[PDB]
């Protein structure tokens, strides 16, 4: 479970945002990107697994599980592709539960970033700061345990 | 010392790699960008601080010390600003041969990326796990984790 990461792709404002969230703590990662392709997909996988002990990631749809790019980034990288496929049906419902989440916190910083990315990026902070610990203080513990 | 960062901007390809390194552990963030501008520094560290536990960062030179974008992103996460002075001297040469091994590691890189930002991120994947023994990304964690019992 410590390298355990899953793809989310919402959309807002005409725009799309690719989530990452590492499932034993709910901490994320996320960018705005201007259509979700296999490209985008595989650059924020290179990035993610630079800065995390990433190893395996359920992706979010067919097509990035397909994507020649995205094989190519996880083979790279050395992640397992897998599947993102809810054996477990409140997977999913977690997953909208955090989307609505994500979308109120943007929502809330709009007098403060000119910028959609931006708001996207306080609503990371705001989400893996939110206090019982933090997602932030999670996942640093779950990947320390896990080291030692 | 288990929230302190120094930004760091080096330049290749006519391009700007902008980086931050966790002081204690040798572990970094890396983007390329245009330019380093104060709106592109201070959106760095907005993404920065959202990720780990940014207390204070050393900034990289007086320009971004002095930005009121900067000013306003260092606010926003809580971030103390600082400058980047190397009092102690050696501080300097610890970056400039960072900034040496981080270049190797991009043109080592180059049958593999046909993107310059790919490589920074390759770049940073290599610096992070190498073990030398733990990696950077092994001992950033366990100092935080230490810190946070
Ligand atoms: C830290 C924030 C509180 C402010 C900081 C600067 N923005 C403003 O001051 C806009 C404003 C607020 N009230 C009136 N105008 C946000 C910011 C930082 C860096 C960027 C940005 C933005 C952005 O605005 O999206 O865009 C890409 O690089
Ligand atoms: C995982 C890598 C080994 C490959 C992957 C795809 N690139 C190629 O296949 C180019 C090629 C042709 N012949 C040899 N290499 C890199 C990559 C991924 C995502 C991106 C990229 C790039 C990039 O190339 O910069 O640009 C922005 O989004
Ligand atoms: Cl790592
Ligand atoms: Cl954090």
């Amino acid at each position: 479970s410590p390298g355990i990461w899953q793809l989310d792709c919402t959309h807002l404002e005409g725009k799309v945002i690719l989530v990452a969230v590492h499932v034993a703590s709910g901490y994320i990662e996320a960018e705005v990107i201007p259509a979700e392709t296999g490209q985008e997909t595989a650059y924020f996988l290179l990035k993610l697994a630079g800065r995390w002990p990433v190893k395996t990631v359920h992706t979010d749809n067919g097509s990035n599980f397909t994507s020649t790019t995205v094989k190519a980034a996880c083979w790279w990288a050395g992640i397992k592709q897998e599947d993102g496929i809810p054996y477990n049906p409140q997977s999913q419902g977690v997953i909208e539960s955090m989307n609505k989440e994500l979308k109120k916190i943007i929502g809330q910083v709009r007098d403060q970033a000119e910028h959609l990315k931006t708001a996207v990026q306080m609503a990371v902070f705001i989400h893996n700061h939110k206090r019982g610990y933090s997602a932030g203080e999670r996942i640093v513990d779950i990947i320390a345990t896990d080291i030692q």
